[PDB]
């Protein structure tokens, strides 16, 4: 099963020594590894055996080893509501590089002002899949699936504030899109967007 | 008493004959409204009470005349697709009893955006805007983002699979009121053009 | 967009020192400048920062400015059903002031004993804008909308024992008010409410 | 076994020839109650059992004579709106067939509040309440608060939208027990007579 | 409103200061006065205030004045499922009793062993009204319910393992009970029903 | 292959000519054992498949002759209500058809629990209990703490209001398995048997 | 604008006459599309529109000829039940007028996961999966873990209890989404053939 | 009521000095006794009494006294998708295993991989019965039951991610599980399969 996609290790189970062990395990250059939802604490623990190692904190993700280059000319957009989606959009963008992908970062362009979106519509629509990212009101996988005829994977995030319901009424929004060309993920799974994106971005 | 208000009817759960004796008897105030009223609900109405008028779409009924503007001002009620335009006109057909005028901007959803776009001056002249949207009313969010007058936003029960009979919508547009959006219940059309009226005669 | 409405940073997600870098880039007298969802904390580590600023600890909001005088004569009135509903009370109160708005507070005449709603009717009626804003029962919305033939506006709030639901009852009760003229924001944003109660009242 | 407590059919998913069959059995107790009967079924069933009285209204049949109120006091069934009539008469017949004096507050809810407070002596003089409320159940916190008697509230599945049949005002009422309320199930008219009867009659 | 009835307060919200406050105004020898949902710590901080005071642990209540004698004959019984309805029963007790109310406590008779319910079926069909507490199951009070022909009042707790959805499911269940004369309040309301309980024990 | 247990077909979405389609061709199996087959469908099959047999309560249809029991012991099938009876008739019948001895034990629901003691010896002797309840779901709590046998419980969608469609029985009856329950979906009585079946087959 | 997409019309709340005016107007578009389009609204619609395809079980109307397809690669419909074959044949049946090929391979559920090990060198072939599944929606997880391309997961809205109308199915395939898998609505045969389109078409 | 089972004691509201008066009014060798529900600090305030018993740390479960033999040749075999299934399968295996049943594990056999579950499938098959436990996705039971002719008893776990509902959509997902045979207990609840299991194993 040489798909050419990197060694993931999912951090939230597994102890920061377990850690060490897959890694020095997968350290025959099979490719490089990503490490998902690793805490910082857990970071600080595995630093000094792994000393080439890179942390993403926000995105809460470790690599290790530096992928070549990218494999395909097209790049991926991560297309964030506010700033409270920085994590799962980090999340999906550190995911997406490491498989190998050039990421574009379409940061901070909710529908509460819409022309912040309009003004990156050129780099959203130049993109071969787009990752939306949005919590509170998730409105804006539905604009962007109604501006955009490529794929659109939508990541609802759990930032919720009373009705939010830790975000199953922005994955229910998500769902339901007027716009077509949209398709879902669980709450809070960046990385997952970005494994299923990569696959559409190359081939 | 004779704070302008048009006596009101609920014709869902009330009976045909029921409604005529509701009627008959204030017909002692000058416009009365009635609405979730069936199509077939007015055919057994109608040989009774001659100066009535049923507005289809809008399943409402009307006896009376209806009033001219009392306000310069007009209510914008728009919509996102051709299906949410039953509760929209229940909506409109309440504004206009009320004594408002109503400016119909409908199918604009935002499956194509430019089309809100091409009525946005129509819309952001009006006094009051009334966002009428289903599947997942995220209609209501870019328009309360876009003009700084009073928003109130009506989900509508119009979907399918997990619109959940429009809670979908609903919770959708109860995420974005920080804009300037507040939010009746689903299909609640009547509600909306109630407030808006309240709003727009000020 | 000069719509003369101060300038209102959302402090849950903002640091202590992101917020002094936004008030001093706004401290060019565009308007008074509001803070909602500030911590006790989050005010103690700004305050050598702005001296001249009004924390409001019940709200958790902070105004730099002080706005001139009401712009409008008419007020709105700001009414709860119990104690447990001052914390977001005060932000809709504080909100609409700092707004430009005069505001009357009539506050715990929850519908468990009535004559304290009665005793305070002629102030709830003499309003241009009713804020409503109850949890536990809520009940006291489709009250107070029953009595009064001016725009109300209810707040659900997250105070809840049992099956509460955290406010989701409060907020159901109130989109099935049997008395019209009600419209509803979401759970505990009192700053949404008179966000809106402000623009009607300056009509 | 001869407590006084007649015998009770639960009509609703019981065939009209099994309803024969149970009570030309037990025609050998006093009287006999059955709810949530339709009205094609007793037609289908008048002939059989004639002395039989069907309550159009409540969907109640009862075979054999109302006995006569065996307490001086009564019973205030209390009701928000005209579509709650149906399980408010079925409540007032459940409990007047247990030998309850019942006194009908009807059309009282807190939209015009003043006909509550109208009939607001003939409530607080009643040994039992019984309210009986839709949508928003409102009215069930309000005469909780206004009375010192033993208050049963009925929710009632007659709404629209988020009303999620009966849900809204089942939770609207369970949010208000400690002024005195207690809770029945959505449309339960019959259980809350049978608990209301039994405070009734101490 | 001369009700005969003791004075309540709710000390879920009120300080222990606050507290105080009122007991020293209501110390007019008006009746016994009873506190509710008082915290072990909040009671520490009252004590000194108020040393002839009786402090309920595991009702979590505060009584204030000995109630003369009980007002009537008839007694109240408070039938729980499991050890873990002890508090919310403790409160439902400590209310009836000092509402005036003799009270016969029938604890751990759950239907997962029910000749412990049988055993002492005597008291509860002697009782003039039953208070059933139930969790995790919440089945008992259709047992007791179809086993005794005096009103039953319910009381949900929310002692919660997986699906009891913090008393959500005993809720339901005790809603639907196929045997009838049963009704509800809300979760861990025991002062709810005592209260509903001595209205009817006092007729 | 050949591990005893007949073939199995679900009618609920399968259309009449294609249940024709299935059997024809399986005929070349024992017996045959099809669920929720309306009755209209099978008077549309009746003509095609002679020697069928349809069991009207239980909605099921057997083809091929039933076997006899493989094992001395029995299954006992124990139900809460009168209602509850079509589910517990699909829970025996598929029973009976798996080749094991089925006794009934119905309406013994705890609103009158004298019922359920009354044949206490009957249950206890089985190797299995299956307990099918709706509404409350009560009965299966109190089966599970008085026998020392494998209780499967079924809850079944018959009742009003809360009942959501099985829900609260679903609920009831999952927070009492460490007692030695074990549960299936709502109305699932063939699920609940064939499980059954393996059990007592030891 | 000329971006190769067919017109799409969804005919579910449009009425039949409705249709025929946008077809009518759109007949200045090669293909056109529409989609939950009742048997009998069709029936209504022949005599209009003499050039229109009626798919029956997918319940899709297409007018224009079908073009072949724009890339060698296909997509692959993978379904659990016979039950999931209307809304897999409207996704097919989309993913064909978008000018795709399609390769169904259908009844493969994990009851009998045999069948899908036989099918195993067509799924992995595809260059985009569309999985429907109903119930507990478990096919998808099986299918997103074998093959090392982009997955589409549709539930369903057939099953019975608490299926939910597809819930439990949706729940469940989104929980599996770090496996390469992606979700749509319930029922959304049309979204999933949609985005696998676009997909397929790199 | 001689049924042979041992005693069992729920720890969960148990204090450690309320289970040592238990388990030593039971060492009268009725048999052997197991406590569920115990945690690794209330183990520790138990363990000077108690010299003698076996604490297990992942099953959170305590043993005193050592059953003789397994009661029946057939074993149970304990099937989980992932490591997070640990807990509660060890409380299954613990308590069958004190019930006197042999136990096989089979462990982290999801079907994100399924080779796992195919490489294990003779012992599954081999068992009287299968207890299998999954979160996450929890569609490991359908692929068992459709692949098993014996008893299949499904735990929900409520190890969760956004919309796992805390094991709800586990729970979901097994009661309609396509495959038939299988069946179902509450979240988490280990113990009670072990349970059920048992009885089924031993006829
Ligand atoms: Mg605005
Ligand atoms: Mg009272
Ligand atoms: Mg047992
Ligand atoms: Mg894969
Ligand atoms: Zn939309
Ligand atoms: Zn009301
Ligand atoms: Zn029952
Ligand atoms: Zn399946």
């Amino acid at each position: 099963r040489r798909n050419g996609f990197p060694e993931v290790i999912y951090g939230a189970g597994k102890t920061a020594t377990q850690i060490v062990g897959i890694v020095q395990a997968l350290s025959q250059q099979t490719l490089p590894i990503l490490t998902t939802r690793l805490s910082a604490e857990k970071f600080a623990a595995l630093q000094p055996a792994l000393p080439t190692a890179v942390y993403h904190a926000t995105a809460q993700c470790m690599t290790v080893g530096e992928q070549p280059a990218p494999k395909t000319p097209g790049y991926i957009a991560v297309v964030t509501a506010g700033t409270a989606d920085q994590p799962v959009a980090e999340e999906a963008a550190v995911t997406a590089e490491t498989f190998g992908n050039r990421v574009e970062r379409v940061y901070d362009v909710g529908v509460a002002g819409i022309h912040r979106l309009f003004a990156k519509l050129d780099v959203i629509r130049g993109a071969r899949v787009v990752i939306v990212i949005a919590g509170m009101e998730g409105a804006l996988a539905s604009v962007v699936g109604g501006l955009v005829d490529k794929p659109v994977i939508a990541v609802p995030t759990s930032v919720g504030y009373g009705t939010s319901f830790q975000g199953m009424t922005a994955l229910l929004t998500m769902l339901n899109s007027c716009a077509s060309g949209i398709t879902v993920v669980n709450i809070d799974n960046g990385f997952g967007a970005a494994y299923s994106a990569s696959m559409v971005n190359q081939m």
